[PDB]
């Protein structure tokens, strides 16, 4: 579980969204597993503006913040889950490092704010959803 709360916006994993998330709807894609939903209160968290490959990201299931080395946003194969068909996931950054299913949601951050949140893992690896990009969380 996790969430970024920007603005008038609650950003988590599709596949975790709750019934509010969907009835409040802004923006979401299956391919990046990314949902935006709208919030009655304000977020202040920052949302890094940059080419970064290094941060440091929270890992429930250790109750531990790890620093990592993760690479550029890309389309990588995901295989089938009960949330979606086995897929190339777009917008991607993968990590060497611990995460289990229930990491999902747990913030990846560098030093200028928010860079993304865990969304893959398996044999080492840990995947983290972009969310740099969204230049409208700020605007
Ligand atoms: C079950 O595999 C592991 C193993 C370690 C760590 C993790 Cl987060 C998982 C879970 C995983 O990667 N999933 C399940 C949920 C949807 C994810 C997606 N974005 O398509 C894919
Ligand atoms: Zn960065």
């Amino acid at each position: 579980s996790g969430a970024i709360y920007v603005g008038n916006y609650r950003v988590v994993n599709r596949h975790l969204a709750t019934h509010n998330d969907w009835a409040n709807l802004v923006w979401e894609d299956s391919s990046r597993d990314l949902l935006v939903s709208s919030t009655t209160a304000q977020g202040c968290d920052t949302i890094a503006r940059c080419d970064c490959q290094t941060g440091v990201y929270y890992c429930s299931s250790r109750r531990k913040h790890y620093p990592v080395s993760f690479s550029k946003p890309s389309l990588i194969f995901v295989e089938a889950s009960e949330y979606y068909p086995a897929r190339y996931q777009s917008h991607l950054m993968l990590a060497v490092g611990h995460s289990e299913p229930g990491d999902c949601g747990g913030i990846l951050r560098c030093q200028h704010g928010v860079v993304g949140i865990v969304s893959t893992g398996g044999n080492g690896l840990v995947g983290f959803a972009d969310v740099r990009d969204l230049l409208w969380l700020d605007e």
